[PDB]
């Protein structure tokens, strides 16, 4: 039987390992999780809370992003020879993880993580799970980040055929799944980062990725050229 | 001839610590150079736009970042050096929870409790005021602090059920926790007669040759508790 993630479609964690499953061609069921609730038998496979979580048959549960992706290139990635987006030169590998938790850790941190928390966490909560209108304080404080982080993909995406060098990899799928959350929510501007632009219609135009442009979160509707090829 | 590496670190960073018991345990020398988590300095941030310690430096001369990605670039480097004294293993599985106990305690017990404490006692008390110096804050003390029981209550589940905290044998996980450990034992933090499961499990870890020089390790201006250094605590 085919194995479950643990997902929120808010997480640009769970995005990016969903674009690697689909990468790869594996059938995956998917179960969205409020890791908020504290739910005991998501907690049991995982007992930090994050996500994502991939479970097969053994239920031995791989948590977190990192340990996913890894666990997916040593299991199938080895075999892709060109389509393998875990390099096999270490020092190739090591700015493949470099980028990949730019996106997924720092940018994470600075920007998406608080933002998803007072724009969709905290509506789909409850007043005692904290619950609320979005704190205007936080949602000035990760604003004022996103500018720089759009500068720097512009720069990397201006410089290299791909994010981390002449082909596609994890780095490009960590940066175009937080981007993804964003964009959604209408928090980036494109007029001003001409070279993002078009490195993320590469990436949103791709087969793995109609799956997160035909998703809806109930309640907030996404801004109109989310779906949108060209925009 | 090929000049050692340097690594960029702070003493009360478990990230940091981390690095250095892998190093130690695979018979690397090292150069250590310390760096202020804190203090943003040009030249550093060049180095690591991220801030982030600890920072390896091969003479490669390419900055690897973090202690996940230098722990993954040891084992696929290490060759002779790690020969039947492996720290991360074969199979896909055992490597998976190798890495979701090193995440546990260098990224969630990072935030519950050791970075912000160790900024609060540490680091405010070294800042300028300009810098962000001040008293320690109570409130964020009080927080930290808090959460180390659940933290130490898994290390001791962990340690009182398995013969190591990943498993069969000495990993990547073992060196993690017993960094983070280790700091919050220098600053005083651990109540250690609320954790005898995991006393057992930390004093066989700092009995280790490779945690001598963290022992005998001293931060500026800050004197740590008195059984620190002691193997029969």
């Amino acid at each position: 039987s085919m194995p479950t993630l643990y997902h929120h479609p808010m997480s640009p964690a769970s995005r990016f390992v969903r674009l690697i499953l689909s990468e790869y061609g594996y059938q995956t069921e998917l179960s969205e999780e409020q890791p908020w609730e504290n739910r005991r038998d998501f907690l049991t496979l995982n007992p930090a809370g994050t996500l994502p979580v991939y479970v097969d048959d053994s239920m031995r549960a791989l948590c977190g992003a990192t340990i996913i992706s890894e666990y997916l290139d040593e299991t199938s990635g080895i075999m892709k020879r060109d389509r393998r987006l875990l390099a096999e030169d270490p020092f190739q590998r090591a700015e493949i993880r470099r980028l990949t938790e730019w996106f997924l850790q720092k940018m994470e941190a600075d920007v998406t993580r608080p933002l998803v928390r007072e724009r969709i966490f905290k509506l789909q909560m409850t007043p005692d799970q904290g619950g609320g209108a979005p704190d205007s304080k936080i949602l000035r404080t990760s604003r004022s980040n996103i500018r720089q982080h759009m500068k720097y993909l512009s720069w990397l995406a201006g410089s290299r055929p791909w994010l981390a060098g002449d082909r596609i990899s994890y780095g490009d799928l960590a940066a175009a799944a937080a981007i993804s959350v964003l964009d959604y929510l209408g928090e980036i501007d494109w007029s001003d980062a001409p070279t993002a632009k078009e490195w993320y219609q590469r990436l949103k135009s791709r087969p793995s990725f109609r799956p997160l442009l035909a998703e809806r979160v109930r309640g907030v509707t996404p801004v109109s050229h989310y779906a949108d090829l060209d925009f």
